[PDB]
């Protein structure tokens, strides 16, 4: 009788009450504090390594734009184009000539890689004739390359085909050595820059945009942190073991209560009792455990095998650290102790969540109105997604006088879309500022009263 | 006695309670779910058709600006003008010369349409003489055209009349073929671009702005969705039939109660009883029915007859989809069941709506103060409507440091409008942020308490 | 006994109750409705007259900038300067040469006014010698003019004195005729443009800014609204008579109650009874009366005598219309009737107003901290007033990422102002968003509960 | 018995009640009012002295940029660079040639200081060879100067070493005389401008940025306020004496109560009684005392010894004035009198402060997610601090449509970071606008109810 009662009472005993009664079982909570310190120190010490890499890439791409592009100002990337015929010839010829004299010009020690390959791509047999609308078009793509070697009569006399042109692309490589890595007490890693100038002509609209994308391949030239990540996986795995034993002990006393409620037979106490046995935090911490050790094993594999995709490793570690810090709030809820602190998902959280569904639908309806009506006349409403970004910017207010001014400029001079757009925007702003934010305050205040005073 | 009572009770029976008692009358609610899916799939599949058209127009207008306008940078449309005399001559002569050599320049396959017509418009007899203020002006407009044919001594030697000039306009057509429509598994539609360069001289202020408007006419050259819109009109019309029978059955039991309250004679129960009989949602859904089928019949007529005005069809379909999604909230109010959920328009909604009138008037008064006082000194307050956009931007905060800086620049150096403008703007911001948003929260919270706890 | 009681009861009788009992005393309330219509129609019909004038001025100033200034792009007014020596000579010589050939260049019919007067202003005897710090300076200003007549050897060979130069100013006039005023069914008013180019050298810092201010003088060349303003002053004056009789009748029954409370002798009922006798709205309406008729008499005097100062007339009419529209709320408070609706200034309004004093002081303290500390390092914090505009923009959020970026750029590289500026800005934003807006909601909600439920 | 009781009652007696009973003890409160006036008049009269200095510096730096830098537009400081080889030579040679003819060019009376010293800094023995990855690098820095004297064959023929270059710096001085200080009734202070042009090549990335920093040294050439600061330190020190006696008298009656509660022996009344004896404001005012007199003694020392570091003096005075104005609120709490008005730090302030900890952690977790994941692809997320500025700007809404557009531009075209970034940003905006601001309102309203109605 007595032993079965106190095991439940020891189970829901707060650890601050449990230290002042039992005395010194420290090894559980200490490694949670160690986990927060060790994971964030790994994340910061990795993040500075990326920033030292990335800005060395970002300055080199800009220095390639001022060298290989013709007439490139700064901050005008997307509206950079070649409209006439001679501008396309001049933008090709200037890009090659700046390659063949590159050691006599640039300032970083750029070396060649043994070369440059110009290549255009036109249709197999295209005949566009707008006087008779005759087309006889195989959409088969025939790529016609041309080679240029650096230390010409072969390079010039080039004939583009402006009536079936798809792409004019230039591809080459460059190798450079980081010299910042002298003082940083490391072996300077040699980089390989792979450049692909693109003269895109997909839309065939008499406007060819131009862009220049780079790509790196970091390789060591002609042991601290390697120990540190082993520290992280051992620390985090011991938490994965120990918390799993805590939850299955929670299942042990989950079933131990119910069997005792058959000899008593208290009407087979429902699902809202067995759910009151487990926890509200250890599932969050153990989900952080699996995410952390998965990202770190991927991080160990990268820096020996290949260093290209710092992408899935980044999206896993950045979520693991988020779950750790949000997992610290438990320490600030030992002071609270309302006796389950999980019935909020029965009581208060449903009445805010179906309101969140009601807000989500009305917001979706104004998306589907704005994208079709104010699509062809306005510049910021092309895709459905950019409509979603523009209306969600209008809620808090970021982009709001620019859209009324752009609406005021012409808007067709139809004076029906404009009378629609005033009635559209004023209603949508005045709805989600006043009659939605205020309902949301009334719901959360009703929740907080319902949790506290009962 | 019993049959008349239960017909009322079956009427207000919720459908989730009605399935668990009666059993399987599914055909009503199912087509509402089908309606939401079918209307939104029509709207999305139409909207992508517009975006593939519109961006092909928008790139071609920009490529016409870089070809036919002199000295056109990008993003400087409105402050593009010709101030001297030679700039107006050079902007005309350059626009014609780029037309007569257009196949040797541009990149899209632009073909002529058999031509270019330059034409100026000056007054019949105007004599402006500022030394004696003598005017003898017939405002009769005499248009003097001139023809130019492309494959000149006729084109040059042109004499403008800068003392009675109204407009110098150039009009011509261009025909091109979309070549993007090869891979999209369709017949490539040939377009016809109609260009109208405008040298406007309306205000006679020594500043002539320049702009270039295009206009398209899409025509097929030398059956999926056509079935799909027939699916929409049949689906939506069956809802228009079936919901109308539901509401007139609502009128049937509207009158059936009142006649039974004459044999009882319960003091001839008032308008707030017969209004409690109908609904709060089927009028919204049937208004979506009429709007949907009207827009679709207009959409069928467009793609065979003429394709110019995608304007009223767009403004009807974009409203119909809005009413559908806002009409989904009924499914989230079966869980609620407060026994009419329409008396809010008697109880709670009036006490927010007359407050909304009180906010609307004060906002209108600050419009009429700002437009006359801060009109002549500030750039953003010309019309009354742009004042309305500027103050409504200042409420949420979008344009707020720019207007104080523009106020700080000169503001006449009268130092009376500036002392007014500080007292104007600070009071208007501090009113509608604090003492209006907070009253609105107190009203909605009082509404939600009044609906719930009584 | 009975007659003295009902005169009080008729006094506080609402007019909607007073029509349904007494019957048809309409002439009081009708002219209030007439007042709202007539004043706003005057204000709108005057405001369109200003906008037709002002944009004709604003385009002519821009067309003067492109003609008389050297190398003027658009939207770069304040950072337009002449730094070297030859740039100051070239900006003078170009401005005069464009004046002497002005009818052969510009497009509006600009005529001369019989002329141009160049004039510089230098000190009487200034000797600046930085090798010995010797100054012997009379600050007496000696103006040296030079005349130029238009249809030169006299104009050139000009010698500026760059070691004691204060101002180089050019002044002349231009006359033009509005030709837009043909179709507008009026007599076209001839304008006189007075231009003053300024080469300011006040700060002696090796940077001379340049600006060009115009000034107009509208005069008729070689009766609807005149009646309409007489309609306004007669309408508004009859309200000034009739409401004054209403308030002095309010003083009549103010004293009639108190004398009857000496025969009763109800302990000499206090100031919060005699204040409950008058009103809360007629003082607002009669203040709108005096402001309206004052501005209109000034408006009559302007359009015959001189048309320069549309400034005090504008600041009076724009306030009168504001008081009228805010004065409409009384019609929406007949429905309310809480029996004085002025004791809010005893009950609820003091407890928000001393909180408004407490917010006003803390805001003032952060002004005096920011202007001295973040003054010399940051560009937006020069005056105290521009600090007030910048912090008040940071409250609602308009200018907030720009100031952190400007703080991040250098900020001295002292790393003490930066550590101060992070702690400054984060505390000031987080205070007035959370812990002030929320107290203000709690005060207004406490006010609304106190007014309603007691 | 009686004397011990009334000393406590006189202690908590409000001064407005204390004047109407005792009568005229004015000297305490009067100097607090004098303190507010005297400190703010010192602060304003000092702040205008800084602004007259700083704008004379800020215009001279800009006028040095247009003279000594090649091809400098305005507002383009950070993206000003030299990418090729000839641009670095031309930017050096142009900067020196504009120095050797400086009195024949500039407008302010700039004089030389007897000179210019060009000097480059390259590595001791560097060999970068990307064909074999051979490096043999001493990172020892060998500075190679070159002298130029102004009134050349020595200046030209300069050989940079582009393969081991670190810095190319030019240093010289200029002396000028303020001439604005004639009319300001003072002795004109001669300034010394020290200029350091920097051609930084730290990252070795083929992109050399260019910047020009100045530095002043104000010295008088060949008594009002000096008295005024002595007034401030004497005023503020008398407050430091008098308030200290008030607090130690507070300790005197702190111990006088407790000894009387041993003869009574009221169970040794706890820490929440002895804390109710002192104050809540005099510690704030005396902290303002020490800060004020410290900053002023530093201010006296500056204007005789050296005038460089107006930095710690500014950061102390700007905090002292803040504490004074926030210290005025006590006058508005004599009207209040809730009988301690400090138990809020026991009652209400803890339940908002641990919520402020819970908000602070979640905000920190989204920092550590955003900086690693959205680091390499986005321009505004480089450091951790600029992530903190960007997310805190997104809360109130300042930078919100720019970040979605920059996310929409490429974002790698990996379509996994983009699907992450939508889910990242939408959750973070919707959390701290709705479900945090509303909890904060519910906490402050619960605080205000708890303070008032109990
Ligand atoms: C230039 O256009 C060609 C098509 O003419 C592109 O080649 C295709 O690219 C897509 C995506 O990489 C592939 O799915 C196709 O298989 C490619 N087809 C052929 C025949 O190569 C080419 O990628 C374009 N250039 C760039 C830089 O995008
Ligand atoms: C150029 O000015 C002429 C007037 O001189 C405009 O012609 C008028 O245009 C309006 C609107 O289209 C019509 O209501 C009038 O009937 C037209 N009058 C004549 C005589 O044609 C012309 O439209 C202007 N050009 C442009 C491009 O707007
Ligand atoms: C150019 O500088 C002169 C001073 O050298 C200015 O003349 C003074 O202007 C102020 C304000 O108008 C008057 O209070 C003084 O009496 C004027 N003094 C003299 C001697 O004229 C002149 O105004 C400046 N030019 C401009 C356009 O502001
Ligand atoms: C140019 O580069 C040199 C290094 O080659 C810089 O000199 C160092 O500057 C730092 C910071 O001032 C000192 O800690 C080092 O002791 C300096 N080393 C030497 C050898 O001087 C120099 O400061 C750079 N120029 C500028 C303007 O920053
Ligand atoms: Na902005």
């Amino acid at each position: 009788e007595e032993d079965l009662r106190r095991r439940l009472k020891y189970f829901f005993m707060s650890p601050c009450d449990k230290f002042r009664a039992k005395g010194r079982k420290p090894c559980k909570l200490m490694l949670q504090v160690v986990k927060i310190l060790v994971v964030t120190v790994q994340l910061i010490l990795f993040g500075l390594s990326n920033q030292l890499v990335v800005t060395f890439r970002e300055e080199n791409t800009i220095a390639f734009r001022h060298l290989f592009l013709l007439g490139y100002s700064d901050g005008s990337d997307d509206t950079f184009a070649a409209y006439t015929q001679e501008q396309l010839y001049q933008a090709i010829f200037y890009a090659v000539d700046q390659y063949l004299i590159l050691p006599e010009i640039s300032l970083g020690r750029y070396a060649y890689v043994r070369a440059l390959a110009l290549c255009q791509r036109y249709y197999h047999r295209g005949h566009v004739d707008p006087a008779n609308d005759t087309f006889d078009i195989d959409p088969r793509v025939v790529t016609d390359c041309i080679q240029v070697d650096p230390p010409s009569a072969s390079y010039k006399n080039l004939t583009l085909k402006f009536h079936k042109l798809i792409n004019v692309t230039i591809h080459f490589q460059l190798k450079t050595i980081n010299l910042q890595s002298l003082i940083n007490n490391e072996i300077p890693d040699c980089y390989t820059f792979s450049i692909l100038i693109t003269f895109d002509n997909k839309a065939h609209s008499g406007r060819i945009p131009i862009r220049l994308e780079t790509k790196t391949h970091i390789q060591e030239c002609k042991s601290f942190r390697l120990l540190f990540d082993v520290v992280v996986i051992l620390t985090c795995s011991l938490s994965f073991l120990l918390c799993a034993r805590s939850l299955l002990r929670g299942f042990l006393l989950q079933n131990e209560f119910v069997v005792f409620m058959w000899r008593r037979r208290g009407r087979e106490i429902s699902l809202w009792e067995r759910l009151e046995f487990v926890n509200g935090w250890y599932i969050l911490l153990v989900t952080s455990d699996v995410l952390t050790i998965s990202g770190t094993v991927m991080k160990i594999g990268i820096e020996a095998k290949n260093l290209a995709s710092y992408d899935v490793c980044s999206i896993l570690l950045g979520t693991s650290t988020l779950l750790v810090w949000v997992g610290v709030i438990r320490y600030l809820t030992f002071f609270h102790k309302y006796n389950i602190l999980i019935a909020t998902l029965r009581v208060a959280l449903p009445s805010v969540m179906r309101f969140c569904c009601c807000v989500a639908v009305i917001y979706l309806g104004y998306c589907f109105c704005g994208w079709i009506v104010l699509g062809p006349y306005h510049v910021k409403f092309r895709s459905l997604s950019m409509v979603s970004e523009c209306l969600f910017s209008l809620i808090n207010g970021d982009d709001m006088f620019v859209t009324f001014a752009a609406m005021q400029a012409q808007q067709g001079h139809s004076s029906l879309v404009w009378l629609f757009s005033q009635l559209y925007l004023y209603s949508f702003i005045s709805l989600f500022i006043y009659m939605v934010l205020s309902l949301f305050i009334a719901l959360i205040t009703g929740a907080y009263d319902t949790i506290k005073h009962p």
